[PDB]
């Protein structure tokens, strides 16, 4: 079951409001209007989304999942892809996943962990990110989706 | 733009988990598995949903909207529907609606109001009820909405 979906709109993207890096272009969702952010390239890819361990119940196992495209124009994917969830202590669950072998104008689904809160509150971190000096090209992304 | 959905199983619920009063069926949503939230009957209708401010971008209009469906057996609702939106503050904004009205086995959007975040975290609650000593039947819930 899925509890809440996130849009990139809600994400800190590096360079996301620039015009020579980024794209928003609206869409329909189930009737809701989203905007897809659409990556041209970057060398610095950094997105990641950021709620509160109080909007989830406590002791109840949930998994962390991205939708995304690569384009016609998909480059520079030969590389890791950081995956991340970052509780409010500080503890991460840390991934890795090469998008290079992959089919493009499809969407698919990458998780990026599983978490659990006991002893209830702060910043829960979910991000992707590749710092190399390799330019990045042709990732549209849909939405976080979080599941129970 | 839609920023976030929240689907039911993240509400706060009152009689959510009695079977007598309440139901839950699985359904495609955009590819994704929700749980819609099915009153059957209650006196006391009271659903609240829980996000934290600084899941949301400060200085920035936000509009809430929860999209519903009255079944075939709907009933009591004319009496009204009180919603809701309370800031961290312990501030609210209120509205009332009546759904008596309304044509059964068709979703619509029921907007709860605006906010915007001035001064940055702590609990925003999203809800709507009626605690009258009057029967409530046949409202299905789909999801939570939010938008700017
Ligand atoms: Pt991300
Ligand atoms: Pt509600």
């Amino acid at each position: 079951s899925t509890h809440y979906l996130a849009f990139p709109r809600a994400s800190t993207i590096t360079w996301g409001d620039d015009t020579r890096y980024w794209s928003w272009a609206t869409v329909d969702f189930c009737s809701y209007a989203i905007e897809e952010a659409r990556l041209l390239q970057v060398s610095w890819l950094d997105c990641r989304w950021s709620m509160d361990a109080s909007d989830f119940k406590q002791d109840i196992w949930y998994n962390a999942s991205v939708e995304v495209m690569l384009t016609s124009n998909a480059s520079g994917w030969n590389v890791p892809l950081h995956l991340e969830i970052e509780l409010p202590d500080g503890s991460k669950q840390e991934s890795q996943i090469v998008l290079a072998g992959r089919q493009p104008n499809v969407w698919f689904k990458i998780p990026i962990g599983k978490f659990i809160l006991r002893g209830t509150s702060g910043t829960i971190r979910f991000g992707f990110y590749n710092h190399e000096g390799n330019w990045k090209r042709g990732l549209n992304i849909r939405t976080l989706a979080i599941q129970a």
